[PDB]
């Protein structure tokens, strides 16, 4: 039993909800919140920009130190950093950005990072400003993640379309 509330159960391990991931994180304080990161951990917009704003830019400060030490992530890769006031940890995961020409096959690799964590609150990778089809992203998530994933979907219209079209 965990503290996630009001989710629709999609499969054995995947749950979905129409919710702002920022407000969901602040209420649940999950062990792991997933950020829709880029390789430079520059959290300017989308889910990343919103999560960082909620940390009063502490996420960005921590991220800049991480990059200065380690260099950029790989597309499809991840790193674990602090969750600040939102979660114990933030798993920064880089899904491919279609608006940069990045290979969509890397979306499966991106979701594989979730399997290193027993329970996660996450957005749909490569959705929103990353330019991929959120329906496809959900399919890859379901077919790749084996740990317990709670998806927060910001747009109510998109949430209903995801549910109604789910196979
Ligand atoms: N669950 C959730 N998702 C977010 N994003 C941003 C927009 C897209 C649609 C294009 C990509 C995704 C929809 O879920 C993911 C945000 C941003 C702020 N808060 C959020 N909360």
């Amino acid at each position: 039993v965990n503290s996630f509330s009001g989710y629709l159960k999609l499969t054995d391990n995947v749950y979905i909800k129409n919710a702002d991931i920022v407000e969901e994180a602040k209420k649940v304080k999950p062990t792991v919140v997933v950020n829709a990161a880029n390789v430079y951990l520059k959290h300017g917009g989308g889910v990343a920009g919103a999560l960082n704003k909620a940390t009063n830019n502490a996420m960005q400060v921590e991220s800049d130190d991480y990059i200065a030490t380690n260099g950029p992530l790989k597309v499809g890769g991840s790193c674990v950093l602090s969750g600040h006031n939102l979660a114990k940890h933030c798993l920064h995961v880089v899904g491919p950005n279609v608006n940069k020409g990045e290979d969509i096959q890397l979306l499966k690799s991106a979701y594989e990072n979730f399997n290193q964590h027993e329970v996660l609150l996450a957005p749909l990778l490569s959705a929103g400003i990353f330019g991929a089809d959120p329906i496809h992203s959900l399919r890859v998530c379901v077919d790749t993640v084996r740990t317990n994933v709670y998806l927060a979907v910001f747009d109510k219209n998109l949430y209903d379309k995801l549910v109604s079209s789910f196979l």
